[PDB]
């Protein structure tokens, strides 16, 4: 049967801090009358920690920012001073995301709760400075070298937004548009005839997963279990995009093809149906700007269609950036829960 998935990979190098190194001192005082050993210990380098964040949808930011260093911990001093410890790093992914060690190949964890943590680099070790040596030692130790580690992040993708529409309506032509990475499909027989999700990646940590419901939905390759797995995880998807071409040169009416969509997505699924929908008019390119806008105005009043709705060219890009910051502000105003 379907096994499908959508997946999100990226690779990244973490490197925790070295150990600080000790120090060599004596206390050489007027009458205060020994020799006394007083170097102190460095501090231990800082830590590379991974932390799942319910409010990340993607992996999409560690395609670019793909290197994270934490501090050197800091040198012992006289006066058994011992050294700062350095500074800790902190990664967040999604609640999802696996961590495998790129070196051996394993499984390091699952980041399966929100504020969830994983150790990934672990900081050097102190250095010892020459108090520790006691029976006048001139020795000390430096700092060991903290963890240097290839980390294979992976996260099972879900739809945070759907497209509706007809075919030629224009929604894989928006949907490469807006997305910055095409995930990998894993456990499908085919290579071909894939349907199309990407990722959109809107500015640091705000980014989401767009889908196109009708190659879901139609068995096309996978059978009717697709559209199954598709509606377990709904509570995923905030809102649905129901592109309408504005003028269909197929001699098609707008408005009783509007009709079809819903219709034909009411009878699938209720939960689907009741989802927020906005109407998004496609190919506003090949009208003069405010017949298309009448154009509009006329179908969205004949579905009695109340809300705001957008116009756009997938094809120029004349409104879809206005679009994608909708809807990102709609995800970030509407955590799953
Ligand atoms: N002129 C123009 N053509 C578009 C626009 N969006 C899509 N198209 C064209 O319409 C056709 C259908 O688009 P497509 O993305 O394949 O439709 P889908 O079947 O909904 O995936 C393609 O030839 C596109 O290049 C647009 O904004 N303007
Ligand atoms: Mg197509």
């Amino acid at each position: 049967g379907s096994h499908m998935k959508f997946v999100d990979e990226a690779s990244i190098l973490v490197v925790a801090g070295d150990g600080g190194n000790g120090c060599v001192s004596f206390r050489r005082e007027k009458y205060i009358p020994k020799g006394g050993p007083d170097g102190g210990d460095g501090g231990d380098g800082g830590d590379v920690w991974m932390e799942a964040d319910e409010n990340l949808n993607t992996l999409i930011d560690y395609r670019f920012e793909k290197s994270f260093r934490a501090e050197r911990g800091q040198n012992g001093a006289s006066r058994d001073c011992t050294g700062k410890r350095g500074k800790d790093v902190t990664i967040k992914v999604p609640v999802g995301t696996r961590v495998i060690d790129q070196g051996t190949g394993e499984t390091m964890g699952d980041m399966t709760k929100h504020g969830q943590r994983l150790l990934v680099a672990k900081g050097g070790w102190h250095g010892l400075g020459n108090t520790r040596f006691k029976s006048t030692p001139r020795q000390k130790t430096n700092g060991t070298p903290g963890d240097k580690r290839e980390l294979l992040l992976e996260l099972m993708l879900l739809a945070d937004v759907g497209m509706l529409g007809m075919p030629n309506a224009g929604k894989s032509t928006f949907i490469r548009a807006v997305s910055a990475a095409k995930p990998k499909v894993a456990d499908y027989p085919f290579t071909t005839l894939v349907p199309s999700l990407g990722v959109v990646r809107m500015d640091n940590e705000k980014s989401f997963v767009v889908a196109d419901i009708p190659g879901l939905i139609e068995g096309a390759a996978e059978g009717a279990g697709l559209g199954i797995r598709f509606l377990k995880h709904l509570e995923r998807c905030r809102v649905l995009l129901h592109l309408i071409d504005i003028d269909p040169i197929d001699g098609t009416d707008p408005v009783e093809n509007a009709r079809i969509i819903i219709s034909e997505l009411e009878k699938y699924s209720q939960d689907l149906a009741t989802k927020p929908r906005w109407l998004v008019f496609n190919k506003i390119d090949l009208l003069d700007k405010v017949e298309a806008e009448e154009k509009a105005k006329a179908i969205a009043e004949a579905l009695g269609w109340e809300d705001k709705y957008y116009l756009i060219s997938a094809a120029s890009g004349l409104g879809v950036k206005d679009l994608c910051w909708d809807v990102m502000t709609f995800i970030i105003e509407n955590p799953v829960v």
